[PDB]
């Protein structure tokens, strides 16, 4: 699809297989949680529990593959809210990194407007910091400042 490539969904598949013991494409309910980790993202166990009811209301203890990609594929969904919010902030990621300095963070948060006090906004910039990078997330921090 034009939403992302298949290079993507190898990736989606690879950390699938790891779980997957039984070679049935499945993968237990809790390995949720260890398969979306192995992508690089850690999700709330509050959020995972109730992902568990959608799919596993009786508590059979597994998940199989086409319901773990129906999950993401249901996220996916154009959303009005935080698209837009996403548009402005496609222009400030050159390299496709999804992390950008923290100086490209700051310059976004002044052009923006009303712009709080530096110690404010060090709030969230330590949340989003990586030390390994010297970079602070964007994609996630648009979320935050929709979600929480």
């Amino acid at each position: 699809a034009d939403q992302l490539t298949e290079e993507q969904i190898a990736e989606f598949k690879e950390a699938f297989s790891l779980f997957d013991k039984d070679g049935d494409g499945t993968i237990t309910t809790k390995e949720l949680g260890t398969v979306m980790r192995s992508l690089g993202q850690n999700p709330t166990e509050a959020e995972l529990q109730d992902m568990i009811i959608e799919v596993d209301a009786d508590g059979n203890g597994t998940i199989d593959f086409p319901e773990f990609l129906t999950m993401m594929a249901r996220k996916m969904k154009d959303t009005d809210s935080e698209e837009e919010i996403r548009e402005a902030f496609r222009v400030f990621d050159k390299d496709g990194n999804g992390y950008i300095s923290a100086a490209e963070l700051r310059h976004v948060m002044t052009n923006l407007g009303e712009k709080l006090t530096d110690e404010e906004v060090d709030e969230m910039i330590r949340e989003a910091d990586i030390d390994g990078d010297g970079q602070v997330n964007y994609e996630e921090f648009v979320q935050m400042m929709t979600a929480k």
